[PDB]
């Protein structure tokens, strides 16, 4: 199912991996490894394909910490986009899905928007919208 696909950070070279309905890191790429799916299940979500949650986050701040909550499509707090050069981020804000900084292990919005706010579908060079319906 392209539709499934991983998240993939250049920079790290790491994809993004779901542990947990509050724990959302990352870990060395593995297609095989369901953890690491995820697909489009909108124009503006993406579900965890092992706990058939989406991602989201608790409020649209900086520093919030992005895990899954149960998809619903009227929720702001789970609606994402692609800006420019593969930066990816909240839907109507300037906060991006972000990983590196602080040696923090779960996935982070982050107001910065250098090469640790960009991400790719893994094996190709294409962001995150390239596997998605809009």
């Amino acid at each position: 199912d392209a539709r499934q696909f991983l998240i993939y950070n250049e920079d790290h070279k790491r994809c993004v991996d779901a542990l947990s309905a509050i724990s959302v890191q990352t870990a060395t790429c593995n297609p095989e490894a369901e953890s690491q799916k995820f697909r489009w299940v909108s124009d503006s979500q993406i579900m965890s394909v092992a706990f058939k949650l989406c991602l989201g986050v608790p409020s649209k701040t900086d520093w919030a910490s992005v895990t899954l909550y149960a998809c619903d499509s009227k929720s702001e707090y789970q609606k994402w986009e692609c800006k420019n050069d593969t930066l990816f981020g909240i839907k109507g804000t300037e906060l991006y899905f972000n990983y590196g900084n602080r040696q923090e292990k779960n996935i982070k919005l982050y107001k910065g928007s250098g090469l640790w706010s960009r991400w790719k579908v893994y094996g190709t060079t294409d962001d995150l919208c390239s596997r998605g319906y809009e």
